[PDB]
């Protein structure tokens, strides 16, 4: 592991630092990969298991990559590790001194939000699959979530469905944020690949973050689970969405959304930051929605 060995990169998290030394190094002969799911941008992911063995997400390096990729792996392995809420998916380890290197992940039974939402999208087939409290419960768990970050001064940067996980797709599903990459590559210091659909005017315009950029965020993710997964900005390009919202343009309510949830979206999506809600009052909010029959008693479309 020469180039992360050689560099050894500290991680700063709620004051604490840590290193690949403080990484569970779980040896390689007790890991066994089960079937692809896929690839990322960078590596494929596995499930897997290790040892009544436990269920692993295995993300892999590719053993083809650069000096960079090694430690953007490492970071996002440090990132994971450190912390401990119910609405962060678990690290249980990694693999690092054998090829490929291995990060071991919490695996999510439900899959991404974004896939959840598509597939789940009430219809014919399954009338009631789906209803308005489910959907504030996985926006309750991500707030959550969003909340630890926030009290441990800890920035995400992509609030987003595609980043987000469920434990199973049935009742009892608790939501996570489960992908820090785009926290991982500002730590270690082009424009078509930057999230522009889930960013606030001074994020894109001045690169300035602060939890208030959080906020925004998951303002498009509350449009994201309320729409059961459309794209935000229908028809829009990522030029003409940094216009649209720079000139005071939002999105309109997801098609049913009870007024109560539409009006967290705009509150989240105040221009100026001190004018949006920290994620303690967004929980709130979303807890006084819960309670409410008008929102709870709103149908789903059903898709035909
Ligand atoms: C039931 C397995 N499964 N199936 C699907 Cl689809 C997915 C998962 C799955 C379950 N758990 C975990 N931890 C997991 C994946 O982690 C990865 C790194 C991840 C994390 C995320 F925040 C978002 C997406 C993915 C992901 N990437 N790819 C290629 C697919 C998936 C989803």
């Amino acid at each position: 592991s020469t180039i992360m060995t050689d560099y050894n990169p500290n991680y700063c998290f709620a004051g604490k630092t840590s290193s690949i030394s403080d990484l569970k190094e779980v040896p390689r002969k007790n890991i066994t990969l089960i079937r692809g799911l896929g690839h990322g941008a960078f590596g494929e992911v596995y499930e897997g298991q290790v040892s009544s063995p436990l269920q692993v997400a295995v993300k892999t390096l590719p053993e083809v990559c650069s000096e960079q990729d090694e430690l953007d792996f490492l970071m996002e392995a440090l990132i994971i590790s450190k912390f401990n809420h119910q609405n962060i998916v678990r690290c249980i380890g990694v693999s690092l001194q054998s090829l490929p290197r291995f990060i071991l992940m919490e695996l999510m039974a439900g899959r991404d939000l974004k896939s959840f939402l598509r597939e789940t999208r009430p219809r014919p087939s399954q009338p009631s699959s789906l209803a308005m409290l489910d959907l504030l419960h996985v926006a309750r768990d991500i707030a959550c979530g969003c909340q630890y970050l926030e009290e441990n001064h800890f920035i995400h940067r992509d609030i987003a469905a595609r980043n987000c996980l469920l434990t199973c797709p049935g009742p009892g599903r608790v939501a996570k944020i489960g992908d820090f990459g785009m926290a991982r590559d500002i730590y270690r210091a082009g424009c078509a690949m930057l999230p522009v659909k889930w960013m606030p005017p001074e994020a894109f315009m001045e690169g300035i973050f602060t939890s208030k950029t959080d906020t925004w965020s998951f303002g498009v993710l509350l449009w994201e689970i309320f729409s059961l997964g459309y794209m935000p900005y229908p028809s829009k390009s990522n030029q003409e969405v940094l216009e649209f919202v720079t000139s005071g343009g939002r999105m309109d309510p997801p098609k049913n959304c009870p007024g109560p949830v539409y009006r967290i979206m705009t509150q989240c999506w105040q221009h100026q930051p001190e004018d949006r809600p920290n994620f303690a009052i967004i929980l709130e909010r979303i807890e006084y929605c819960t309670q409410d029959p008008d929102v709870i008693n709103t149908a789903l479309p059903i898709e035909y």
